[PDB]
């Protein structure tokens, strides 16, 4: 059901793994350094570092040539642990808090993505989120740009629980 | 020495999977409904590799997700590990700030149900566990969310991979 | 190209468990407890923790005959997955910063070690980096003591980036 081809070098050269289930450890048999990605079936969430940790990465199904095509930021080259994306929900429902622990201004988001918090009485300041339905994906910038964050069906009490060093968030989408 | 038999569903009912060693990732069990610890106890965790809430897990049953989980953060369980509790003697320093300074409590060979009867309030920012394995709570008398301190020392709350200094009890794991 | 020998007992006694690669956890089915280590080729970087998590351990080429002979810190005595060290860099480059985000005083230090952010005009303070060329290891204390923080090629906008709970540095050096 899932399939992706990761290169060692960038346009889809040099040595050649394909993975159909997750990779804690990319350096464990697989390749020095990835170049390129091509997603065969999806979507995976890859990870800059080990076990799956450090700057995420979502990848929808399709062709990404060089690093710069799957990462939206610019803060790191490293990709070294990814899995499959579990997508299959029918209802997505979203609810991002102003301050920790559920406090605060309070947006809730259903069946809908948001390019701009800021049109929803947001600053660029999330730090809880309530993931009722389906799996999101968060930006630093509005129109989903910079670094991504994923939100699967779950609390998130401080913006530390979704792996983030600060609680910036200004645009969020449902995987789908 | 470990063992733990983990069920599709609730009530030890579905596709089991028996282990007896750590697992860094369940996916085997598409999600966890039941447990029956039968030698542990296990460490059990929320995500991969780990991460994320944790569960300790005793010897006995657990029918559902809500008989191991005191919090609402998550249903979700995919890596677990034995946790070694060969310890004859237990020790633990807590402090209000980080990087062990202001208000310090020092516990030995005991538990707490309540910090505030020692004049902590709900703020532990930096801990020392000087023996033993011990596991500390959100709420009194050993409610809501779950962190594990192994011998060790943690400067800061996020070291036992807490977002906020938040305890209000906390315990010797041992049988 | 690399080799660690991993020893269940203090000074080189009990199970070996010699490695040639990275592992992400010495407890599923190699040793109880590691009590001692040799670097026959490295450096390795090893952690506290099951799938490189936790404090970090940046063991050069020799001999280890206890814990407290890796860890320059009372931290733990935990030691329980390994990789090989990439420090094949002719030069090194690192930028320090006062503020997360490369914000505030900046120091550059180039072919050099630190023994003291101090002598240079920073307090204990570092909560951003740029590591433009080669590995370096920042320690808590001054004279490298305390506990270490592995810095690869790339950018940390913040001290979590370098898993650090708070921005406290006192001393730097290059891994060569």
């Amino acid at each position: 059901s899932y399939k992706v081809i990761l290169y060692e070098l960038e346009n889809f050269q040099g040595k050649r793994c394909e993975l159909s289930a997750e990779c804690p450890s990319l350096t464990d048999s697989l390749l020095e350094k990835v170049g390129s990605i091509q997603v065969e079936s999806g979507p995976w969430l890859a990870f800059e570092s080990r076990a799956f940790r450090g700057e995420q990465f979502v990848l929808e199904k399709g062709d990404y040539p060089r690093w710069d095509a799957w990462s939206n930021s610019r803060d790191s080259d490293s990709l070294l642990s990814l899995r499959p994306l579990n997508i299959d929900s029918p209802h997505h429902k979203l609810h991002l808090f102003e301050n920790p622990a559920f406090s605060g201004r309070k947006m809730e988001i259903v069946d809908d993505d948001v390019p701009s918090l800021w049109a929803h009485g947001f600053q660029d300041r999330v730090a809880s989120v309530r993931a009722i339905n389906g799996t999101w994906v968060g930006y630093e910038f509005p129109g989903y740009r910079g670094r991504q964050y994923v939100f699967e069906r779950g609390e998130y009490r401080h913006w530390n629980e979704w792996d983030a060093s600060q609680p910036q968030l200004q645009s969020v989408r449902r995987i789908r």
